[PDB]
């Protein structure tokens, strides 16, 4: 009635996992997880009680901050608390004039948009080799001058994510050299693309709940006209929603704002496996 509005803001932690597997030797697995924290602001609002009295401070705390190996806050929009009484959380103050400036500008440049996203934090999540990959991979090739056999073994890895959630739209793509004429063996079903000379398996979901507890194999045998094939990296895609790999969370400090939603998701970035 005479009260400072609560202002609606959305938050997102979006993380990307890059992994390289080599044969079945977990020691040579190389993992890099990057991420960003994005704040989204509803249309044009910008000032919703900013004049008299002053606009509410937008301040937030990142929970489980120590899980991040490296962090780069947006230098135009944020300052934070030093120290670093390493208490695992970190408080950030948003520069309100620079935010108002910023939210006015894109509103002029994306004027038909309902919402404006702002990159608040870019980061890298501490990883520990294969333990940190959500989908462990191992690939093996047998290259005959006249034939090629391919096996890919995968395992859903529970302990890579803060909460156990499914990997969605999982794709396994492998280019097959050597002039394939036909595939004479394949399991489970896959698609062979003659134009790009590569095979593709799609699995809708992979989790603890999956038919095999998320452990499985992909097998194919190819007949060649101009072999041998040379092993090429398997390239994998997947996305997941409802969890991060970091386990970081976000909370508001003081009044003025409410998180309409805090989205957490991760997806494979460059996610490869060599023979
Ligand atoms: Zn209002
Ligand atoms: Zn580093
Ligand atoms: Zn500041
Ligand atoms: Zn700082
Ligand atoms: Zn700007
Ligand atoms: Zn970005
Ligand atoms: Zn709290």
């Amino acid at each position: 009635m005479g009260a400072q509005d609560t202002l609606p803001v959305a938050a997102a932690f979006t993380e990307t996992v890059n992994a390289y597997f080599k044969g079945a030797d977990p020691s040579k697995c190389i993992v890099k997880i990057t991420g960003e924290m994005v704040l989204s602001f509803p249309a044009g609002i910008t000032r919703h009680f900013a004049n008299n009295p002053s606009p509410a401070a937008l301040t937030f705390r990142v929970i489980n901050f120590s899980r991040l190996e490296h962090v780069l806050p947006n230098p135009q929009l944020l300052c934070c608390d030093n120290t670093q009484n390493d208490a695992n959380t970190k408080e950030f103050w948003v520069n309100m004039p620079n935010l108002m400036t910023h939210l006015k500008k894109v509103s002029e440049q994306k004027p038909q948009a309902t919402y404006y996203n702002v990159d608040m934090l870019k980061y890298q999540v501490s990883a520990q080799g294969i333990q940190s990959t959500p989908l462990n991979l191992a690939v093996n090739w047998r290259c005959e001058p006249s034939s090629t056999d391919l096996r890919i073994d995968y395992k859903y890895n529970t302990d890579a994510m803060t909460t156990a959630v499914a990997l969605n739209n999982v794709q396994f793509l492998v280019p097959i050299d050597g002039g394939v004429t036909k595939l004479q063996a394949v399991l489970p079903p896959a698609v062979w693309n003659a134009e790009q000379q590569r095979i593709l398996w799609k699995i809708p979901d992979i989790s603890q709940k999956s038919e095999n507890g998320g452990v499985g194999s992909l097998l194919a045998r190819f007949q060649l006209s101009e072999g041998p094939s040379k092993p090429s990296p398997l390239v994998v895609q997947f996305t997941s929603e409802g969890s991060t790999l970091s386990g970081c969370d976000i909370e508001l400090v003081g009044a003025g704002y409410r998180f309409s939603l805090i989205k957490k998701r991760f997806a494979a970035g460059k996610y490869l496996a060599d023979n």
